[PDB]
């Protein structure tokens, strides 16, 4: 139920939680170069995610805007964000386990290890430059590098039917970041922990 969040980028990121219709914790705050943000997540969360926005501009208010991951303009992100955006994914205590993951099925933003604090368990990571070695067409002219969804918008890529293989596209995030999800049908590499671990969500392992 804490979530460590770490921001080992040379960078500003601001960090955002939430399980879709409500944060986690507070949803969301600024992490300089090397600061932590410790949020506590209520144990059977479904469907949470953690992720980093990239070149965000927040009023006293906290209303704004971020280049990726913007969620709804709020500093305290109450829902997802919008792509491209690196994504740590978590359902805690789903009879008696955890299960966690890391998709870029809504595109890549920032490199990403999540990994528990606690025994029984291996951690995951997409950490090259995926941003860097982007195809022309998924390049986000905002930042980060787009799913081919979220671009194109067909049934094929955005698996509307339930029906899908791989793609072009994914295979793209798939040879750099082969423990993550490329698109919604990938051969699954969610790990099963122990119910109610800890974790650690580090931008920029390096």
């Amino acid at each position: 139920a804490t979530f460590e969040i770490v921001n080992r980028c040379s960078y500003t990121v601001w960090a955002a939680a939430s399980k879709g219709d409500a944060a986690l914790d507070a949803g969301g705050r600024q992490l300089n170069s090397g600061e932590s943000w410790t949020i506590n997540v209520e144990p059977g969360t479904n469907g949470g995610k953690i992720w980093a926005r990239t070149d965000c501009y927040f009023d006293d208010s906290g209303s704004g805007i971020c280049k990726t991951g913007d969620c709804g303009g709020l500093l305290r992100c109450k829902r997802f964000g919008r792509p491209p955006t690196t994504l740590a994914e978590f359902s805690l205590n789903q009879y008696g386990k955890d299960y966690i993951d890391i998709s870029n099925i809504k595109g890549f933003n920032v490199p990403m290890d999540f990994s528990p604090t606690t025994r029984g368990c291996r951690g995951v990571r997409c950490a090259a430059d995926i941003v860097g070695q982007c195809p022309a067409k998924l390049k986000a002219p905002g930042g980060g590098c787009n799913d081919a969804c979220t671009v194109f918008q067909t049934s094929e890529y955005c698996c509307t039917t339930g029906k899908c293989g791989p793609t072009e596209y994914s295979r793209f995030f798939k040879r750099l970041c082969p423990d993550a999800f490329s698109y919604v049908l990938d051969k699954p590499t969610t790990v099963t922990c122990p119910g109610s671990s800890n974790y650690r969500v580090t931008f920029c392992p390096t």
